[PDB]
């Protein structure tokens, strides 16, 4: 019953989203988070470098999430970011934090950024770590940021 | 609004408590967790090693006419000598109260955690607030809970990342 990090990431963003909010999905990929966010927000901007439900309130952008300041102009209520690469960003996060409205939230799922969020001024941002401690395979963890 | 670890601890425990439940306050202190627990649980066992803790907590129980709490002047490591029933929820608040210096200690802390985890009901929860020889206890608790078998326990860390002066953090444990 304890929430997995991925579940809390959704809850965290959902708690502040409404049909007046703009949301960002900085790491589109499969589109699962885009869909989740589209149902809760006025509009969603989604980004990926890689090129049905009649949604229509979503804009897909193909060009570095770090190019946010060139695509979205309005204040942002909620944003989700994925971090970490499978065996085979910092300016983006910074720009999102700047654009977040008061009470706005950024969720970073992690599968230099840590060093950066740790450095944020506690009077202007609350940054919390939510991390499984006893999982045998190294699981994803969540960094929750709320703009004060 | 984003919860402080202390606020999440209360939420985490209240979610599984009811008037059939036995609850443990392993570190009575001034009694604030004991009083909270007594409102939700069938019965509360609260432990401290300082007489002052029982005096202060007793005063709160009297004011509120609380009848379902047993105060115990003995280490939380002795819990099995006092508590026979399965436990639904438990809390620790580590590292000293404003009254001199009788801090919680690694061995006694871990012994109490182990016994409480053995006694928890399936679905039961243990909340540990870690204040930080602050660091030796911190490390010992982290090292202990990390080795809990994932098939039997889910262990989550809830910790502030951008605050100065080493703020306390929460370890949440749920028995599977
Ligand atoms: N072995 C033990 N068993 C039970 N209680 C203990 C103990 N060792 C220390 N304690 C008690 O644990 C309590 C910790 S209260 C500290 C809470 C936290 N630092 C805060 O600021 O709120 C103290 O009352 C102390 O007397």
């Amino acid at each position: 019953m304890i929430k997995r990090p991925i579940e809390l990431s959704h809850d965290f963003l959902s708690q502040v989203l409404d049909k007046n909010s703009i949301a960002i999905d900085a790491t589109m990929g499969n589109g699962n988070d885009t869909v989740f966010l589209s149902h809760l927000a006025k509009k969603v901007y989604a980004f990926d470098v890689q090129e049905q439900l009649n949604i229509k309130n979503v804009q897909l952008i193909l060009d570095g999430h770090q190019t946010i300041n060139k695509y979205v102009t309005e204040p942002i209520r909620a944003a989700i970011f994925n971090l970490g690469y499978l065996p085979s960003t910092l300016t983006a996060i910074k720009k999102i934090l700047e654009r977040l409205e008061i009470g706005g939230r950024l969720a970073i799922m992690v599968y230099a950024v840590l060093n950066f969020v740790k450095e944020l001024d506690q009077q202007h941002f609350t940054v919390m770590l939510y991390q499984p401690l006893n999982q045998i395979n190294t699981p994803p963890f969540l960094v929750m940021i709320e703009k004060l």
